[PDB]
Formats: structure tokens, C-alpha cells, sequence
């Protein structure tokens, strides 16, 4: 019954453009996803023809 993490919000989105992120602080754990037709290590291209 817990959940309390932090969403990396846009202004901290440098490490991916087009993706999501998320950070646990009491779990060290900086999680960075991306949105599944995106392309690129930091997410700036993007290929989602479908």
C-alpha cells in the first residue's frame, strides 16, 4: 500500500526529448523510457510510421 516516487518533469528532460523518465529517490534507481517509436540514444528522432 505505498507509492511515492518523481516523474522527471520537461524541464529536466535533457536526456530525452521525445521519452519519459522516472527517478527513485529512496531506491536509487534513474529509470529514462522513451516513447516506444522514438529513435536516437538521447531521443531526438523520431519512427512511428505505424
Amino acid at each position: 500500500r505505498k507509492g511515492h516516487f518523481s516523474r522527471c518533469p520537461k524541464q529536466y528532460k535533457h536526456y530525452c526529448i521525445k521519452g519519459r523518465c522516472r527517478f527513485v529517490v529512496a531506491e536509487q534507481t534513474p529509470s529514462c523510457v522513451c516513447d516506444e517509436g522514438y529513435i536516437g540514444a538521447r531521443c531526438e528522432r523520431v519512427d512511428l510510421f505505424y
